[PDB]
């Protein structure tokens, strides 16, 4: 269990390695202005994605940070979130947990 594909279709998405300890801890549990409770983790570097639309600071989970709704380039499953505008990093990915599936390389 090292890379993450999409649960719906097994697009390669991201991996193990790539995991990022945002404020202490990869895994970060949120609620959006829907009340949607979403277990979020934190890529440094995620592939086989499409980012939809321009970026919007409104409602972040991560201060200083703008997102852009990231779907499964293959088959259109919400998968996260791409981040950017920020410091240290720069850019990252919050990835639904719950919507990749772990596997072997
Ligand atoms: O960091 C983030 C990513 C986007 C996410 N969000 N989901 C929404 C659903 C409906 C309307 C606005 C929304 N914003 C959020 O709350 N925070
Ligand atoms: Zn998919």
């Amino acid at each position: 269990a090292s890379i993450f594909r999409c649960r719906q279709c097994g697009q390669t998405i991201s991996r193990r390695d790539w995991l990022l300890p945002m404020g202490g801890d990869h895994e970060h549990v949120v609620f959006n202005p829907a009340g949607m409770i979403f277990r979020v983790w934190c890529f440094s570097l995620a592939q086989g994605l499409r980012l939809i639309g321009a970026p919007s600071g409104e409602f972040s989970w991560f201060k200083g940070y703008d997102w852009t709704i990231a779907l499964c380039g293959q088959c259109g499953s919400h998968l996260g979130w791409h981040y950017e505008g920020g410091s240290q990093p720069q850019t990252f990915f919050g990835l639904i947990k719950d919507r990749l599936a772990e596997g072997p390389a």
